[PDB]
């Protein structure tokens, strides 16, 4: 049931046991469920919550901000990404990414906080850096050569409906900055990224994922192999069938998301997005109540394992 690189079943359980669903739901998810369109008092609130939550970690994450400003239909706008790098001097790193801005809808409609789009991912990343903190802290003390980088991207969502120059403000910029910064080896910080794992649209019930990239299908398989186990170990909730989320296959082929600026620059990209989109994207019906906490806590579990098998924690 396990491939090569896999964890031993004893660790895995020990690991899993470090996850704390109440923290996930009540510490990191519930307070992101505000409205956080770019340059909003809430888009600010969240940005600062992220910065300070991650900085509170023992492992010593080096958390920088990527503040900038860009011309957009609603005029000039003040964006700000949150780049948290566990070990900046290490040569390459796994990058988990997701955006923390909520799309902007017209005024008056019920306010849109996009539970799945993308707070549940933002929260997952947090719980993962916390659960596995001491483990990640070890690796960093023992000079591990591949570390972990958490990107919380602002300004994914258009402001006056999609378009190349009105979309992905946050990603398009950090990929621009990252390409300017030299790195040894490298030559740029863009090559630091050994793999761009992009979470988006997670937390709706009964999702389905696929390999939109054959460059990285190796890791999707693993992601699928990590599902069952856990199913075969009675460690997933509401998981009657064995493979359910990570299905086998190939295309669509692509859907436009925060990974794009980095693929132009030749980065390996695992797009980890629900295809199809939840039945609630893009409505004011994307709210804490329409999620499926089990499905959330399994994705967290799967991811947590992956992270441990990937960085050899
Ligand atoms: O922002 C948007 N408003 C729309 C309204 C109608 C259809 C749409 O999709 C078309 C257009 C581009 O995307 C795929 C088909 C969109 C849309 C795109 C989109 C895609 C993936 C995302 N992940 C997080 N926000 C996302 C937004
Ligand atoms: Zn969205």
């Amino acid at each position: 049931v396990p491939l090569i690189g896999s964890l031993p079943e004893a660790r895995l359980r020990r690991v899993v046991g470090q996850l704390d669903p109440q923290r996930l739901w009540s510490t990191y998810l519930r307070p992101l469920l505000v409205v956080r369109t770019p340059g909003s008092p809430g888009n600010l609130q969240v940005r600062k919550f992220l910065e300070a939550t991650l900085r509170s970690l023992t492992a010593g994450w080096h958390v920088e901000l990527d503040p900038f400003t860009a011309s957009t239909p609603l005029g000039p706008v003040d964006f700000g990404n949150v780049v948290a790098t566990l070990d900046p001097r290490a040569a390459r790193h796994l990058t988990l990414a997701c955006h923390y801005d909520s799309k902007l809808f017209p005024p008056g409609s019920t306010p849109f906080v996009g539970a799945t789009d993308s707070a549940v991912p933002c929260a997952l990343l947090l719980e993962l850096a916390q659960a596995l903190d001491l483990e990640l802290s070890r690796a960093k003390k023992q000079a591990a050569p591949v570390t972990l980088q958490l990107l919380f991207l602002d300004g994914e969502e258009a402001l006056k409906e999609w378009g190349p120059k009105d979309s992905l403000y946050g990603s398009r910029h950090l990929a621009q900055l990252m390409e300017s910064i030299p790195h040894s080896p490298g030559p740029t910080r863009i090559q630091a990224i050994e793999l761009f794992m992009l979470l988006d649209l997670l937390g709706a019930p009964n999702p389905t994922f696929y390999s939109h990239f054959p460059r990285t299908v190796r890791w999707f398989h693993r992601l699928r192999s990590i599902e069952k186990r856990l199913h075969r170990l009675n460690l997933l909730q509401s998981h009657p069938q064995e493979v359910m989320y990570f299905q086998p296959g190939e295309p669509f082929g692509s859907v436009e998301d925060d990974h794009i600026p980095f693929l132009r620059r030749g980065v390996p990209v695992l797009h980890l997005i629900s295809t199809p989109f939840p039945a609630v994207w893009h409505t004011p019906a994307d709210t804490e109540v329409n999620l499926h906490p089990p499905t959330v806590h399994n994705l967290c579990r799967i991811l947590a394992v992956f992270l441990a098998e990937y960085l050899g924690l």
